[PDB]
């Protein structure tokens, strides 16, 4: 893959429609691991206004541990694997993208679990630069700021010029 | 102002709603070109998470000549307004942002008016990087990509560090 989107139990379902269309207009692959917080239809989704193929070729994933295991990642500590968490060191553009980077995101409401943060390197616990006391950002915006940044830095393989 | 982002007829209201958190994070002065196309209440804002402060500095327009005469902006060419449409030539990122610059985006099911678009120069009309055959990206998402490669090659002034 040139990116890899990897949503952990995202929430609200507009948000995780939104990440569809983007990965499918940046060509990046989508993962979503379970337990999901909204009913998965292609009903639905395609009543969104998603086509067919935007999502018929996300990797679903039922736990993180099967996330690791089909991508074939170290649990200790997954190379190229970068988490947006508010309580990172690096801004999501002082890190170097690679193709075939994995970029993690928590659900809305939640973040990612310390489990699976205090796993990761400082310099893989990436955050969004925001001013002082600031609010939580939407979760699609979140992704789109991430991936674009990660897409402009490799060049914009794939990209119509 | 540090950024200005531009909403010429915004039509959808979570975007809008999502659009006011991201200018708030940022430090960008948001502005509303009327008509909307969902009705404005602050108990609306409100509820949908958003703080009297997010809004309560939007500059608000009656039509697009009103925002250029308020920001006096030449008609026959306003400078430092960038335009987001499929249709440009320069990429969101190839432009080099300055503080103060304005940045438009059209309506969700429209983009913006030939009017408008066929007054600025070719370099002023941006174009975010998609696939061949790409399809419509969400507007807050779009309007995040832009705001946060300014704000990155300004280096994030106003930023928490």
């Amino acid at each position: 893959a040139m990116l890899n989107i990897v949503l952990f139990e995202p929430e609200i379902p507009p948000n995780t429609g939104n990440i569809i269309r983007l990965c499918a207009n940046t060509g990046c692959q989508l993962h979503l691991i379970k337990p999901l917080g909204f009913t998965w239809d292609d009903k639905r989704l395609r009543r969104a206004g998603l086509d067919y193929h935007e999502f018929a070729d996300i990797k679903h994933h039922h736990d993180y541990q099967a996330f690791l295991d089909s991508e074939k990642l170290d649990s200790t500590q997954p190379a190229r694997l970068f988490a947006l968490t508010t309580k990172g060191t690096p801004a999501h553009s002082a890190v170097s993208y690679q193709a075939n980077d994995y970029l993690l995101f928590g659900p809305e409401t939640r973040g990612l679990p310390a489990y699976i943060l205090d796993a990761l390197p400082a310099q893989q616990k990436i955050r969004i630069p925001m001013q002082a006391d600031s609010r939580s950002m939407n979760l699609s915006n979140a992704v789109s700021v991430v991936v674009y940044e990660a897409w402009r830095q490799l060049g914009y393989p794939g990209a119509l010029l």
